[PDB]
């Protein structure tokens, strides 16, 4: 773990979520916990032209590298880490399932044993508030305190891990939540669900 | 900015858009300003076929270059550089979602905050209008007189732009923005949209 | 025109329609009309695997090649061509949007200006009918009369053109047609359709 | 009929499974019958970093080769085998379409004549227990005594079948009548079905 193999890393992360379905347009960031911060994907520069040299180290203050720009999505990415210790690496997308979910304003319930992998019986979905401001940093981090991923209404998806690898799946696999959730949703309310005495099976067996 | 260099360009756009499932079976064209008029994709020759040469070159007075007959839907770029003269390159498409919203005859209102890229809170649907006939181009350009993107009824999607890659782009965000109305709408109606206030700090800040 | 370029030809039809989402694991086939009865794709042989030795021709009387064993949906295809005289080559298939159209009964009206590329305001459903007997053939062959593609119901599609590109890509446009039949549809009944004057209009000017 | 062959094999199907879209985040696992037990894809070690080396061999008591560990499912893997004697491959996911036919607990009907493919005039679903428990075993055994594949609900698809060509082919096939399903099931309820006459003939037939 040096900061050019992390680098390297990240931008294997962006071009393997591009590669699934889960960022349309340059939509999405990515980031991982360095040092006293992060590094995180910079603004501006398009996902199929990025280097290790772009991207950026945001220090735990907020101080940025001069010369680069980091995302925009920045302050809800510090959230996360100091919201879970245990996070190592985060997420941002707007993944078309998560969004038109967090568009409804709904978590999604325990309509698959899945839904335990990120750390209980549902995935939230955090207020809106306008990006890049105190308020939506806020909402992230009470949604990420019980939970490993939250929806973000009219907006998308934040998911975190121990890694990249662990965080891009998680990413992945709440969208295929997502998608079975308004599926099921669009023939029958409520859609059923797992109790919570099985979800509390399944927790204990992970 | 040669002729050829934009020629190829706009020959990338078509496999780019085909590359995402913005353009099926050869239905969509892309034009950039040029000169008195523009460049724009011809009829008949199927797209993985394309040359530079083949790019026509329509003057400013619809005087095409001899030898070469300009695709089809040539009238409504014409129509969207004379109402914006801010445009200098349009992108036209039949992607499913965008067309099945514009069969409903619907504007896609303010269901993300991606829907200030456009221009406002809404991307618009003008009313259909036999192809290649003077009304058709008349209510493009009512349309886009304060937007940057339209939905065209029983039709397609329009959008327009600095340059084919924010072209493009766009074409593609609209596309998303269909799909998360339609998904949604099939759960609900009306589907929550976020307010003229809050939409209004989102063009601010952009 | 030789045996050998239709029989690279039809073969290159399957891995393009493949290619697009229209045939999922070799349910298909496609034939070209030659000397005094067709060319087919053979049953059994995996799609990945095929040359153009396998090819089978067909005579009219439905008298095979020794050693080879045509497609079980051959009868329908010899019926589309003594439907239309005018077709040179048939696609068959069970695309997902036009098997649940079919599945509901329904011919898909006049929702977009590109359903006149079949002949007229709709493409049919013909009733079931067992695989292969000769009732499935004479629905098929009712169906074609006045039409160039047709649903077979609690089945799949057939279209019919003057060659095999062309066949592809009405296939591919019936499929676009069904799905925005489909997803407009669990919105609201009935969808709009365009009138029967304004696609006179359509069908002149094709 | 090597070890070796089959487990390249195995791994094979896993990349054909990915590729069409039948496995997601690697949640699935594959199987055939050796000797007096099966072969199974092990857990943890990622999809595409997979080898010959790594399928591990179960015996007929659940004794397992020392060093690997089987698949988390290889339970209800050995419960196919002695279910259906005529089985030698295993095929399971977590599909999204049938995974949320599954989540509504509900038996595809005979809505497409390829529905007799799996046996019968039905894909039923098997009801939830805790994964990897005796119970969800005896669950998986029932359903298949009379069918080749089954849902199971709150969480996927097995399939079994003569060779995992045919078991691959057989998940896909039952992953588009998912699909066909439910969005027909969107549109109406309930949806038409051919009668058990004309499956008699469809299963007579195949
Ligand atoms: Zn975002
Ligand atoms: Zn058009
Ligand atoms: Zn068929
Ligand atoms: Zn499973």
């Amino acid at each position: 773990m040096e900061r050019n193999k992390l680098a390297r890393q990240i931008i294997d992360t962006c071009l393997e979520m591009t590669r699934l379905g889960l960022n349309q347009g340059t939509a999405g960031n990515v980031s991982v916990r360095y040092q006293d911060g992060m590094l995180i994907t910079p603004t501006g520069i398009p996902y199929e032209k990025l280097t290790e040299s772009h991207i950026v180290f945001i220090d735990g203050n907020g101080k940025h590298e001069e010369g680069k720009l980091p995302s925009s999505s920045w302050r809800f990415h510090m959230a996360a880490y100091q919201s879970r210790p245990d996070a190592n690496a985060v997420v941002h997308n707007h993944a078309v399932h998560c969004t038109a979910v967090s568009i409804l304003n709904r978590s999604i319930p325990a309509i698959h044993y899945m839904i335990a992998a990120a750390g209980g019986n549902s995935i939230p979905c955090a207020p809106y508030a306008t990006f890049g401001t105190r308020e939506l940093s806020e909402h992230v981090a009470l949604a990420l305190k019980n939970r490993k991923a939250t929806l973000l209404q009219h907006h998308g998806l934040i998911a975190c891990e121990v890694n990249l690898e662990k965080a891009l799946w998680l990413a992945h696999e709440v969208e295929v939540l997502a998608q079975l959730y308004l599926t099921t949703l669009a023939i029958t309310d409520p859609v059923p669900v797992l109790s919570d005495e099985e979800i509390a099976v399944v927790l204990e067996k992970f």
